[PDB]
Parts: structure tokens; C-alpha cells; sequence
């Protein structure tokens, strides 16, 4: 699989989430990604497999830690993703109706 990187730098916050847990022998990946959001600008899509955060390998950090790595960002955030197989998908037209899933979240949101 061909790996790649994506750095998102901007004034406003991000609009994506993360999950998994290295400590729990679980890989890190994006939980949710708002349509046309900040992360989307860089070309990120929910489902991808996270390899590193803020230019630092996330193979030593846990789920909760992974978040702090992003929020800690000050100038720019550099994340690394890879080509996943049958990860997941989404819908764009749904936006027209207002198909969202953001509410009572934040603990993991970024």
C-alpha cells in the first residue's frame, strides 16, 4: 500500500475525530470527518489509518494521548495516513438535508 502525509494548518479548529489505541494493540484512525471541513481541505477522509501526529509517530501514544497531540498543535498539524482496504464511505447529497452526527461529543473530537 502507498502511504502519504497531510498537514492541516489554519486559524479555525479541526472538524474530525480519532479512535483506536496503540496501548490496546489497536491501530489509530479517523472516527468522523465533516464534509468540506478543515481536515477535508487537506484531503483527509474518515476511515484512513493514522501513522503519526504533529510529525510524530503515533505508535507510542494511546487513543487519549493521540488527541492531546493534535489539540497541542499551535502553528500547524502534520498527520500521516495510509491507503486502507474497504475502510468505509459516506454521502455528500445527505448534507442537503442536514445529515450530521455532531452532538454531545468532544472528548475525542479534534
Amino acid at each position: 500500500m502507498d502511504s502519504f502525509k497531510v498537514v492541516l494548518e489554519g486559524p479555525a479548529p479541526w472538524g474530525f475525530r480519532l479512535q483506536g489505541g496503540k496501548d490496546f494493540n489497536v491501530p489509530l484512525s479517523i472516527s468522523r470527518l465533516t464534509p468540506g471541513g478543515k481536515a477535508a481541505q487537506a484531503g483527509v477522509a474518515v476511515g484512513d489509518w493514522v501513522l503519526s501526529i504533529d510529525g510524530e509517530n503515533a505508535g507510542s501514544l494511546t487513543h487519549i494521548e493521540a488527541q492531546n497531540k493534535i489539540r497541542a498543535c499551535g502553528e500547524r498539524l502534520s498527520l500521516g495516513l495510509s491507503r486502507a482496504g474497504a475502510s468505509a464511505g459516506a454521502s455528500a447529497g445527505a448534507s442537503a438535508h442536514g445529515n450530521f452526527a455532531f452532538e454531545g461529543i468532544g472528548d475525542e473530537d479534534l
